[PDB]
């Protein structure tokens, strides 16, 4: 019967590579790469070439969406070389890979003919102080879709597609586990802008940044090998970020290998694992292409929405 | 500050008709308009006509999205000239006009050069029977979501926009109250499918028809007035539908304006209007156009989303 999708495995997706060249060296996925990640110039080409490609191919057709609206509202043309930028959203759970996949996915589209301005926001900038997640009794909901200031994450993607000159998003510390006073990224009329986080892809009673992406992306992979990654990246991540004296969790580099998995499954279980499955899981439904990975975080299957 | 919409007012969206040809007579638009509607055929002029230019302008546009797809998927070309169904969406409460929206527009549309394949499904018949909706406690939610076949209505959309030969709907009769057994509205690969009803709009944990809407329409109005257009066109089926012994209502065609009146309040109170509040409006933010009335069924205003 009918369906929305239409599935692949890797060798079958590898083919629609079709020509695109590959412009990163294994030095510079490396610079992408994030803790516990194995992703490889092969699958990069495998995987996300073809991609690439299939998003350009519709980066163009997608304006014609636009122009249309707009050669019927009597309006001028465009703007002769500063588009309607095309959004992307990058969703997925915690430890999944998606950070990683949103990076890789910004170079190679930065690296196009012409050369576009492609910007990669994450949404971490976004979530409400710890202060205001301590009055909202939610500092340990961080990563909800209430722990964010969803409202100005809207204006902020609105104001970015609706043609803005410019436009700005707090920045956070993962160092501090907290928002970074002051500071901000600004993002100047991209060609193209990538959002990456856990909920994204969220609908509601109201108009959302999901509403605006013009082509949607989700890691997925089954949920114990996520928590098994999730505990992995924990206790690795004691020799190197919470090594830091600055870190909010210095105090988790001294764990034993035993109490630090202890202490990792039960973040999981309490805080992690429950918005994967009460909040992300059910957004991946919509995803235009949802990479789908296997126990090593090798991407051996894939879900495109042909509809 | 910016906005995903942009809004109109008669005057305004009038001129947008630009040379638009109007191809109906005011004895056709009869034939369209149900008890209690007043559009007549300036509203046609002012309001369908620019509606109507609109969507023929995606319709090309929206397609090159598919080709793109489709030529990425190195897939062959179209079918050159049985392309993907442009599906369309109205929605709106109970007694606001949608329905008489629906039919003018499937009806200007249709009478387009090259005259393409314009079909028109209620969603009345993908309601549950009142068997089935009796068994689950549910003959007093007719009209909320969880009263339709939710299910069979994915399939039927998906089926069309797949590209399938045809595909079936139940059939709802509004004389008996009831699905009327045997019957089926056969669509075969139309051009643009018109799909109207209460939430077609709503989105869930699962792709829903609203995903697979290229335009949305929901008709809009002040909740006191619709309520006042019930209560009215009740009253007025004393001598119409109800008047006929066959009608599952036939009852209230002995009602007096008064208990006509208490009795049409009741239902609206505890039906029609929590429905309207808790699931039809808040779908109304992501509405492509938005058609705004004023309480004499005059369409005054306009939203449209530009992104
Ligand atoms: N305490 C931390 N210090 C530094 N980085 C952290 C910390 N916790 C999580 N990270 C994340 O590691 C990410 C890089 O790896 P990857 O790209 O695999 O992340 P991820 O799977 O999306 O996990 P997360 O959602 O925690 O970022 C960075 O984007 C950073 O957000
Ligand atoms: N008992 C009834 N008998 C016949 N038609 C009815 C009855 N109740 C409601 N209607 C509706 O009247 C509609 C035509 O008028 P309009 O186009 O104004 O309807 P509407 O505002 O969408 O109201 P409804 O949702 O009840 O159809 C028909 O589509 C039919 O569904
Ligand atoms: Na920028
Ligand atoms: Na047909």
């Amino acid at each position: 019967e009918p369906s929305p999708y239409v599935e692949f495995d890797r060798r079958q997706w590898r083919a629609l590579r079709m020509s695109t060249p590959l412009a990163l060296t294994e030095e510079e996925l490396v610079g992408l790469r994030g803790l516990g990640e194995q992703i490889d110039l092969l699958e990069v080409e495998e995987v996300y070439l073809p991609l690439a490609r299939l998003i350009h191919l519709q980066v163009a057709a997608r304006q014609r969406l636009f122009a249309a609206t707009a050669e019927f509202l009597g309006e001028p043309q465009q703007n002769p070389d500063r588009p309607v930028p095309f959004i992307i959203g990058v969703a997925g759970s915690v430890a999944v890979g998606k950070s990683t996949t949103a990076r890789v996915l910004q170079a190679l589209l930065a690296r196009w003919d012409h050369h576009p301005r492609v910007d990669l926001v994450t949404t971490d900038g976004f979530l409400y102080p710890n202060a205001e997640l301590q009055r909202r009794n939610l500092m340990h909901r961080k990563g909800f879709p209430e722990s964010y200031n969803r409202r100005a994450l809207m204006r902020f993607v609105t104001s970015v597609k609706s043609g803005s000159d410019y436009a700005c998003a707090p920045v956070y510390s993962h160092l501090h586990y907290d928002i970074i006073p002051g500071a901000e990224q600004v993002v100047r009329h991209p060609d193209i802008l990538i959002l990456e986080g856990l909920n994204v892809l969220q609908t509601g009673p109201t108009l959302m940044v999901s509403d605006l992406f013009d082509f949607s992306l989700y890691v997925d992979a089954r949920i114990e090998d996520i928590e098994q990654w999730y505990v992995s990246r924990f206790l690795a991540m004691r020799t190197t970020a919470f090594a830091d004296p600055e870190s909010h969790f210095h105090h988790y580099a001294a764990f034993s290998d035993s109490q630090a998995v202890v202490a990792a499954r039960e973040i999981w279980r309490t805080i992690n694992r429950p918005n994967l499955v009460e909040n992300i899981l059910p957004t991946r439904p919509r995803a235009t292409l949802v990479l789908r990975k296997d126990a090593d975080h090798s991407i051996n299957r894939l879900r495109l929405r042909k509809l």
